[PDB]
């Protein structure tokens, strides 16, 4: 579902900005 994919992809994109 889209709507999770947006709070999967919150936490790999932060994970992201992290570093």
């Amino acid at each position: 579902p889209m709507k999770l994919l947006k709070r999967l992809g919150k936490k790999i994109r932060l994970a992201a900005a992290f570093k």
